[PDB]
């Protein structure tokens, strides 16, 4: 892993999560003169306990991620996005909720994932129809599909 | 004055400008067994206090004005809209400064002078083109003529 992904591109709850099978526990041994064990960093309550986050974590995204596909859904956008629009929604919902990963922040994740949909849509549109000078449609208002609040959807 | 405007339209600066000139001060005399002025609220500081405000008051609305006329000339509005532009700009911001007077409060005057304005023009321009099912243009964006903020601009 280490010699895979340098620090260009190695997002810290993957690698939390491939960590998770390699922590010995207490089944650790630190060869010196006579085979010794440290039991101050090397035992099974770190272990429960950040298995236990994680659970958490993965419940809470699992739960958010269901409500994102609903707006997506709703709000009448997969008439584009390439040939099937489920993948792109996955990937860019998990390229945010593995940076942004605590409990307090949902709403910067959530906003993250439905301006990226946006924006790669937007894309893609322009993309297909011929460049940027050919759009007689209206674009502009597009943005007002975010739900709405008062120092988030004004600036 | 107090026969012929009633409490339902009586606006305060307007009386107060009216009252500015019927309060002698100590040219005064109040009846009794021998004729005798009262002092505690028969005095001279009382006029120069109110004068020297409401010259403030008169230097602000005039700078304001001269402002908010700017404002109405740059924003191309008098092309559709009323008939003549001098007397209801006027008119508009004239009720918002006899209504609202104090001087740390310039924000909400003009807000409503520019949104009297702006729903003026577009009233016009609707009973001008026979009524809201033929009004090709689209008028929503029509409020970003107001200057932008922060916290005041999603409302």
């Amino acid at each position: 892993y280490a010699m895979d992904y340098p620090w260009k591109a190695s997002l810290p709850r993957i690698e939390t999560r491939l960590y998770l099978d390699q922590y010995g526990g207490s089944g650790d041994v630190w060869i010196g003169k006579v085979l010794h064990r440290m039991t101050l960093f090397c035992n099974d309550l770190y272990l429960k306990a950040a298995k236990a986050d994680f659970s958490n974590f993965q419940k809470e995204c699992r739960v958010e991620l269901n409500g994102l596909r609903r707006w997506y859904l709703r709000s009448n956008l997969e008439k584009f996005g390439g040939t099937d629009p489920q993948t792109t929604l996955m990937t860019s919902y998990f390229l945010a909720s593995a940076n942004i990963f605590e409990a307090n922040r949902a709403a910067e994740r959530l906003g993250w994932a439905r301006v990226a949909l946006l924006a790669d849509a937007v894309s893609s549109h322009f993309r297909r129809i011929g460049g940027p000078k050919n759009s007689t449609s209206n674009l502009e208002e597009l943005i007002s599909l975010v739900p709405f609040d008062d120092a988030y959807s004004g600036s």
